[PDB]
DNA sequence: TGACCAGCTGGTC
DNA sequence: TGACCAGCTGGT
């Protein structure tokens, strides 16, 4: 074994703690997914991730649904979106607000909120691409943070 | 917002060195492809990560690094679009299979190209009578992994 | 950037 | 068991 063990030994029961947090808001993993970080954003904006939900989505506390997405600022300035976007992805959540989480590295800076009416734009773009190639999926296109920052509402 | 953030940050500077500890051993997020568990995996065996979640031993040897929670699942996922270009990238090295339940490590098993090639000799063939149509995510079981593979934990 | 290159997984019949 | 249906991203 590597000498670093021990340490990883002394932190293990608060990251035990941290799981069993992120269960109760119904996170089961926070190692996958951006879980641990998923967790931050939900607590900070009193959303929440139900039993059972599609990805990543999330709902306030009057039932609407929010596509959520996170992003390593240190490493990256696109946010991900579907490895194989298409029409139908589009579709999935064409009406939902989405709530985009910065952060640098695990640790949460900002978070922004961008209505359907924000989100047009790429949409148009990825179907308008989509509709002139042959119907050939795209690679996860990326929505710039820039862009999100400036079409969209902050929220922490 | 909500009440429990408090917990979060009195338990943050315990995450943060955590995160910083996987960093110092070449995984940029904890919270991603299973970094936190992986970090595990790395101390514990002794491999490496050079700058996927492959990794590297002592004498050079590439492996290829998976998990998987058995509380929930009892097949390790492989790949998305499985055909023969990843089959022949596996086909290079021996893979390093981890278990856990939940976030508790219960073992790790070396399994050799040899005990894998059933399921690429499997995936290969496969692709092509489908009309040369990529495998979706297809598993190999637990079960497999512990009857054909070397336990190293 | 536009657009193409990548990986790490769980679920259910 | 095998076959299929899904997800979250970083990199250039």
């Amino acid at each position: 074994s590597h000498p670093d063990l021990n340490k990883l030994l002394e932190l293990w029961p608060h990251i035990q703690e941290y799981q069993d947090l992120a269960l109760k808001h119904g996170i089961n993993d926070i190692f996958q997914d951006n879980g641990g970080k998923l967790l931050q954003v939900l607590l900070i904006t009193g959303l929440t991730v139900l039993p059972g939900r599609e990805g990543n989505d999330a709902v306030d506390n009057a039932g609407q649904e929010y596509e959520l997405k996170s992003i390593n600022i240190d490493l990256t300035k696109g946010f991900s979106t579907h490895h194989h976007m298409n029409p139908v992805i589009i579709a999935k959540y064409r009406q939902v607000p989405w709530i985009f989480a910065i952060y640098r590295g695990i640790a949460i800076e900002a978070i922004y909120r961008l209505e359907p009416k924000d989100l047009e734009f790429y949409y148009d773009k990825w179907e308008r691409k989509w509709y002139s190639d042959g119907h050939k999926d795209i690679n996860n296109p990326k929505i710039p943070v820039k862009y999100v920052m400036e079409h969209g509402t902050k929220i922490y």
